[PDB]
This record gives structure tokens, C-alpha cells and sequence, in this order.
């Protein structure tokens, strides 16, 4: 359909990069509609040599006009810098680029608030959590933050931001023990790119509202692995917010009717970053052969990806909170070489009862024992095949025993980096 | 459609309350996606009149379920209470209502800091105090809040608490100078019930999906007004949580996909309780006139409400934020013997531009001119009228002009209080 959205189904790094560069060149516009400066994409695909973390990689064409959400939490700092990295390269970006007046701001005390609690909790190790991006939600929850459209109101912004900050730097100095972020600075440097900004805020709603009647293609894109979901995902080792395509409404104005199609990014294989369940998890050369031919390094200081089998349990219950239309497969090389390959398809709970469905939060992820399915591997190369009579019969069958198993069928197949090595099955635009 | 989401497109008040009980003959679920215990909905029921605001109506229905969705902040105490007060009246709630375990829980503290935080930055003025709605969702949204599915293990349940509570008691005592919540007496009010509540649970949307494919008939009942939402709605002048439709998805795990229709109810004309921008406040007799003659004395829910004629270019805004499929023409008998009604087209800002579209939710309401469309009234009662050809022909106009002016249709049409005073044209749930 003309609304789509592009999201991963499992718990991040599905490969949606290059799938989105490849739809963007059919969309009149591109919809962030969560998270934050937290997307990271390198530009390879036709672009230049540098990863994009907030503005869309839509950016680079110039038919297409990038649209960042309410839903997204705003960063003056990270935004300039990729701005004029960009209009450094020529790129036009602020008139290719709109943004809400709903966007919270990201700012220095919300970033300072991360760095003390990932030294509070815990200890030293591999702090990865200095965003600022869960703060900037929680302010705006307890509606005591900041959004671009303040920024209308200048006198009204120094008052809103003293009350808020003040008490920031209370818990910053009396709770924490870490240093008082400087108010004063903090309103200079935002003061000093407000009429920026402002200068790039629409009503993102109405935009919308048009497009669709008038019948634009618009792509919408999400950031962060569907099971990460606050809401239904593996609490409390989910994000802040939701990651679902449930979050389209509320994350960018449109009505929840008004959502086409519904793509959703499935890796060959599982891999995990950082602590939660895991039931599908290789602890051998299996795993590792997995990890060395992905490249499943995405993980840096002394850190790693975990990784396994295909689970098409959970994956069931992406289709299922996501309302998937469609599956695009990614990385299914990576699996070339094995003599045998499995597929989780029922986990065994500790009474022996065998179920098809993800547990209950509070439950037995603890417990879960895995179902597998063993079948049969190639040794052929699969990377770069264009067409599926250039797959191996045991791929074939890998691909349609998870149409099987998940119910929803695979419109796209990823065998390569290259925008020519890919199969559109189906077309999640024009059908 | 089977489908069906109900909620009122203004500021509350548009006078749901006889709707949802009418919809409720025909669902075999009705579903709660948002807000808390402040969803008031009064009803009689055995000589008592009882208003509850966080159980769904439903609870009287012999085969009814009732569903308290993931996206509710449930307080233990307000639903023991509620419970308490039908168990008695003779209704086997234990045995109707169904709750998610990933609902935040909200607790003393929370009323504690909501209070607080009102009388604080608010002593002869304004602030937060009350409920503890959002103090309960900041902490569901910084990843430290309680769930229901926690009170399955009554011992980590008992340090997790600890944990927070401490956290919490430190931001009264110090912060605030307010009394510290005793853990113990949280601890002992948590564990008098842990077992009632976790007996109720279920996996909300994997229930709500098989409900889906066998065909059942699923109602998703909202608790405030479209433009209180905390995003898209009059900001500064809002809520604490979603009020669209975009969070039936989010709030309840539903894909997004099966949202079948969504019933926007709208009052006749326009009131709004408490401080907010209101471009067709009335300020002369026939304001007064609405006022008295629809017993809008505060009398749902008001400390001071305001009035005016229909605001069709606010409508227009609720439309695109839920997609809406139908009105609910409500309260019409409160305009008989008008001499002249009025409708809202248009906004002439201030900078003397006439714009039709909600201006942005920050730019300058106060000083708004509503351009209005002037339109012949009627001098015979439509308060009571069953059919649609009993009715006046110049209601028929009105009617009309609302349904040209929105580009959606009126479906039902409350001519009174009573339930036979309805004309449901189409019916959300054939449709
Ligand atoms: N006169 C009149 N009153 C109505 C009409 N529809 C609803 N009401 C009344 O106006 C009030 C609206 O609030 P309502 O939602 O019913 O209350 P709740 N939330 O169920 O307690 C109630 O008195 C309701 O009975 C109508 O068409 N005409």
C-alpha cells in the first residue's frame, strides 16, 4: 500500500540499512517516529562513508523530504552536528528537512543524569547508556520538559527551563553526588539555534493528512528491535519507548486506520546485544561460525553479539503486535556452508507442556527448554543470487517452512549489500 | 467491523457514558487502553448510583469480558475498592474482569509525589496533585516501576519495592519536605491481595487475537478527550496520557492493522473545564443558555465549564489524530428553540491571516478570531425524537453541514438520556 512501515522483528541489527535506502527511492517522504539519536546508519548504499544517528538517510535524495516525528526525542546538539557534516558535503538538509513542534529536547542535564546512573547502578561496565534519550521521556511523561515549539517563546523558555532544571540539579548533586549542570549555559546554547530550528518546524500532521489522500508514497521507519518494545517486550531489558508499528499514531499524528502495509526485517538468524532471554542462544562453534560470517561484531569495546537459531516463536509475536503484512529476509548466506540448519518452532515449558507462544513476562523465559526442527544445509553460495532459481532446494525450503511456522509470507530477500541484489517478491508500495 | 474503538473528539464531557453501554449489548469484550482510575463512568444499579472509573461498564454484562489493558496504571486500591462496592451489589466481578500484567503499578508514593507536586509550584494556584497517574508512568518509563506480573514472586516483589521506595522517600524528605511513605504499610497493602489480582491475569494480546480471527466482537473503550492528549493535544494544556486512538495498539497489544472502526463521539456543542485556549467560548446569553439548559453546572465533571458553539476546524483535528470513521451527534435536544445556531469553519490569527486547520499546539489561541458559519435554527423539541423524519428539517441541516464540514458521517444520534432515545443510522459493529 502508499503508508509503510520498516521495522526490525527481533531484538535489533535485522540489516534494515540497506532495504530503507532501497524503498527511499520510491517515497515522496520519510517518517522517523521513535527513539532518538540511537538509529545509526552508515551511509554505503550510495552514500558517502558516515553513519547517520537522528536525520533520515532519505536526506540524501533529492526528490524526498525527510519528517522528523513528535515521537522522536530532539538533540540541538546531535542534530547541528550532523547538519552541517552533511552541508559540508553539499547536502541541502534544511530544506529537505521538517521537523514537529511536539519534539521533546534532548539537553545537557539529560545526558548528565545518564552518565550518573550508569556509574550509580551496578559498576564500570561497558557503560553504553549516556544518551539522554530515556530522560527526555521521562520529563515529558511527568510534563515537566521541554519541546521545540517552546522555543517560540523565548522569555517563557528561560522560566520553563530554570523550574525544570533546578530540579534536575538537585537529584544530580544530593542523590547522585555528580556535578550541577550549569543553567545559564545550557539556555546560551540553545538561544543561539532556536531561530534554526524553528525555522524547520510544520504542522507534521496535516503534512501527512494531504499526502495520504493525495496519495504520496510515504515511508515510515522504525529504530529499535520490535521485542524491545517498553510495553510487551522483555521487561525490564526493553528500551523507553514503544518500537512496534503500533507506535506510528502516536509517534507521528496519523491515524492507526491509515497504516498499508507493514514490513518487518528478519535476520536469518538470532543475536542479541547486552542481558535478557535468549532461549535460541548457540554456546558453540555453531554460534561462533554464526557470529564470524555475520560480521556480528556490532559491539565495540570489549563487548559482543550474542547469537542463534532462528526463533519462530517470538517472531510470531512480532507478527502478532505488529500486524505484519510482510517479512524481507536478510543475511541467509551467512548460513552457507552448514551440513545441517534448525528452526525453533515450539518451546518446551518445565511441566512438559510444549507451547507456540512467547511467556508471559513473568514467567518461565528461565525455564523454556527449545523445540527445534533440523533440516537440511547447502554449500553453494547464496550471496548475490537475483532471482529464486538461483537458490539451493534447501534454502527454498528453510524460506517457506518459516512462511509456514509464521503465517505471513517473505515479499523481499536481502542477498547482498548491493541494491541489485535483492528480490522483490512483492512490493510493499504497489501492492 | 468487529473491531470497534470508542472516545469523545473535544475535551471530555461529550457525554459518552449512555454509547458504550449500548455498544456493550453486542461485545463480547470491552477493553481498556489508557489512563487510570479517572474514567469515570456513573450508572445505577440496584436503587444505588455508583460511578466507577476504572472497571469497564461491561462488568454487568452476563457474557461480557471485561479487559484492563497494559497501557492502564493500575492502583490495587482503587480496584479492591470498586470491586468491593459491585461484589456487593450482587455482580461475580471475579469472575468478569481480566487484567495484564504488564500494567504499571500505581502506589502511596505515587499519590504521595503526585500531591506534592501540586501543592508545591502551586499553593493558591497550579500543578499535578491527585491521582499519581503520571509519577506512574515516569517510573514505568524509567524502567524502575512494579507490574502486575512482579506480584508472582512475593519476594523479589518485597526488594524491588524496597529499592524504589527508597529512591522515592529521599525526593519527599529532601526535595520536597514532605512525610516518607512507610514501606512496610505499602508492603502489607501489596501482599493483602497479590493473589486476587494475579488470578485475574491473562496474555492480553494473545487473547484479543484469537478473539480476532474466530470473529468476536471486541470494543475498545477510551477514558478522556482527543484533545487532552499529552502529544497532540492544547499543550501546555493537557493530560498525563494518550487520549487518541492512536494508543489502542500500544495500550492493549493489538496490531495496528485490525483497528476495524472507531467511533468518535461529539457533543452537539462545545465545553471545556478549567484553563485552555477555547476559540468559540460564548461570553454572552446564549453561552449561559448551553450552560443551564444541558446541566453542564459542573455536573459530569467540572469545577468551572465553559461553553460555545461547534468548533469544526478542532474537529477536523480529532479526525486526522484517530482516523475517525463516525460521529455520534450528542446532546442536539440541548439546542431546541435556538432563534440561530452557529458552527466554526475558520481561525483569523492575529498576524490577520485566516487559516483553517488547528493552529499549532503553541502559537497564539488567546488571540484567535473563529470566522463563523451562521445557519437558521428550530423552535420544537428534538429531545426524545426516536426516528430521523420526527426530527425538524433545519436539524437535518445542521446535521448536514457537520457532516460536509468534517468529511465523516453521523452514525447515531442521542436525542436524550435514556437509551431508547438513540437512532443508531449505521452501527459501528455491521459496518
Ligand atoms: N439531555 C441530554 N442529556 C444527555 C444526552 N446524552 C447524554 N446525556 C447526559 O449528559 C450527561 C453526559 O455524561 P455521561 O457520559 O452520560 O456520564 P457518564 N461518563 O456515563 O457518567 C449525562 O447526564 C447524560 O445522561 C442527550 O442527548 N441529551
Amino acid at each position: 500500500g502508499n503508508n509503510v512501515v520498516v521495522l526490525g522483528t527481533q531484538w535489533g541489527d535485522e540489516g534494515k540499512g540497506k532495504i530503507v535506502d532501497l524503498l527511499t527511492e520510491r517515497a515522496k517522504y520519510v517518517v522517523r517516529y521513535q527513539g532518538g539519536h540511537n538509529a545509526g546508519h552508515t551511509l554505503v548504499i550510495n552514500g558517502e562513508k558516515t553513519v547517520l544517528h537522528l536525520i533520515p538517510s532519505g536526506i540524501l535524495r533529492e526528490n524526498v523530504t525527510s519528517i522528523i516525528g513528535n515521537g522522536v526525542v530532539l538533540s540541538p546538539a546531535a542534530l547541528m552536528k550532523e547538519m552541517k557534516e552533511l552541508e559540508d558535503r553539499g547536502i541541502p538538509v534544511r530544506e529537505r528537512l521538517l521537523l514537529s513542534e511536539a519534539c521533546p529536547l534532548i539537553l545537557d542535564y539529560h545526558v548528565a543524569l545518564d552518565n550518573a546512573r550508569e556509574k550509580a547502578r551496578g559498576a564500570k561496565a561497558i557503560g553504553t547508556t549516556g544518551r539522554g534519550i530515556g530522560p527526555a521521556y521521562e520529563d515529558k511523561v511527568a510534563r515537566r520538559g521541554l519541546r521545540v515549539g517552546d522555543l517560540f517563546d523565548k522569555e517563557t523558555f528561560a522560566e520553563k527551563l530554570k523550574e525544570v532544571m533546578e530540579y534536575h540539579n538537585f537529584q544530580l548533586v544530593n542523590y547522585y553526588k555528580a556535578e550541577a549542570v550549569d543553567y545559564q549555559k545550557v539556555l546560551d546554547d540553545t538561544m543561539a539555534v532556536a531561530d534554526i530550528l524553528t525555522s524547520m518546524v510544520v504542522d507534521v500532521s496535516d503534512l501527512l493528512d494531504q499526502a495520504r489522500q493525495r496519495g504520496d508514497f510515504v515511508m515510515f521507519e522504525g529504530a529499535q528491535g520490535t521485542l524491545l518494545d517498553i510495553d510487551h517486550g522483555t521487561y525490564p531489558y526493553v528500551t523507553s519507548s514503544n518500537t512496534t508499528a503500533g507506535g506510528v499514531a502516536t509517534g507521528s499524528g496519523l491515524g492507526p486506520r491509515y497504516v498499508d502495509y507493514v514490513l518487518g526485517i528478519l535476520k536469518a538468524y538470532s543475536t542479541r546485544v547486552g542481558a535478557g532471554p535468549f532461549p535460541t542462544e548457540l554456546f558453540d562453534e555453531t554460534g561462533e561460525f554464526l557470529c564470524k560470517q555475520g560480521n556480528e561484531f556490532g559491539a565495540t569495546t570489549g563487548r559482543r553479539r550474542r547469537t542463534g537459531w532462528l526463533d519462530t516463536v517470538a517472531v510470531r509475536r512480532a507478527v502478532q503486535l505488529n500486524s505484519l503484512s510482510g517479512f524481507c529476509l536478510t543475511k541467509l548466506d551467512v548460513l552457507d556452508g552448514l551440513k545441517e540448519v534448525k528452526l525453533c518452532v515450539a518451546y518446551r515449558m518445565p511441566d512438559g507442556r510444549e507451547v507456540t507462544t512467547t511467556p508471559l513476562a513473568a514467567d518461565d523465559w528461565k525455564g523454556v527448554e527449545p523445540i527445534y526442527e533440523t533440516m537440511p544445509g547447502w554449500s553453494e553460495s547464496t550471496f548475490g543470487v537475483k532471482d529464486r532459481s538461483g537458490l539451493p532446494q534447501a534454502a527454498l525450503n528453510y524460506i517457506k517452512r518459516i512462511e509456514e511456522l509464521t503465517g505471513v509470507p517473505i515479499d523481499i530477500i536481502s542477498t547482498g549489500p548491493d541494491r541489485t541484489e535483492t528480490m522483490i517478491l512483492r512490493d510493499p508500495f504497489d501492492a
